[PDB]
């Protein structure tokens, strides 16, 4: 019996560390509990090492399916607190009872209903992998301290106006210079990006619209295509 952690390990050295985000676009035709777990085990069939899922109805389907590590979240929109991905003990509670083998929440310094130790302690104490969805080197560093098993840059760019186009990939190198273990996580809209992200030091690659949102791909698209009639 080898740790969740040490088995993904390997199977990021094997396969090369996509971890799929299986998340399509809300109202969509293709946001249904069967087509995300659908998605979720045809990315495990193409060597995918694990995938995030997002919500109860959805992971309870994506469990039965697959057999690769789950990242569960549930992302909620409170009244004040900008804060979205798992933000309350109960979701922690629920996402643990529902099969997660990894949760993950905003390790942000915003104003929010529950403390990031508390959410932390909370996965810890079902004895699941903790991961910190992440916005910058401060923020990285105090749940690298806090104790998160993963940091994630899921939240770099979000925390403030004008979201950037590129990734952040020189986040990705910082925290794993300080011995974070990182999940790049946010616009690797090419397998091209998402290998510079392996080359700043990442330790496994999450990739979500440019892989199951056809709607937002779609977009990228017709920007394109617009602009050379233009
Ligand atoms: C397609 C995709 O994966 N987009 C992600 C979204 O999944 C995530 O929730 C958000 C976090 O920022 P937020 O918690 O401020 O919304 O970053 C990006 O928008
Ligand atoms: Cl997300």
């Amino acid at each position: 019996a080898m740790s969740l952690l040490e088995q993904l390990d390997k199977n990021i050295a094997a396969s090369g560390g996509l971890i799929v985000s299986c998340q399509p676009v809300p109202g969509s035709p293709l946001d249904k509990p069967e087509i995300v777990a659908a998605m979720a085990l045809a990315a495990e069939q193409a060597g995918a090492v694990a995938v995030r899922i997002e919500g109860i109805d959805n992971l309870r389907m994506t469990r039965s399916l697959v057999s690769v590590p789950i990242i569960g979240i549930i992302k909620r929109d409170l009244d004040e607190s900008p804060v979205r991905i798992t933000p309350f003990l109960d979701d922690v509670d629920a996402l643990a009872q529902a099969g997660a083998a990894i949760i993950a929440v905003d390790g942000t310094a915003r104003q929010r209903p529950v403390a990031v130790e508390a959410l932390l302690a909370r996965i810890h104490h079902h004895h699941l992998l903790t991961m910190a969805d992440c916005s910058s080197v401060d923020d990285g560093l105090a749940c690298q301290r806090l104790g998160a098993d993963i940091i994630g840059t899921t939240m770099s760019g979000y925390t403030t106006p004008d979201t950037p186009e590129e990734p952040d990939l020189p986040l990705v190198k910082a925290l794993h210079d300080a011995g974070c273990r990182v999940i790049a996580e946010g616009r690797y809209n090419s397998p091209a990006l998402a290998a510079e992200a392996i080359r700043y030091g990442a330790w496994a690659v999450t990739v979500g619209s440019a892989i199951t949102r056809l709607e937002h791909i779609c977009g990228w698209y017709n920007d394109a295509l617009k602009k050379a009639a233009s």
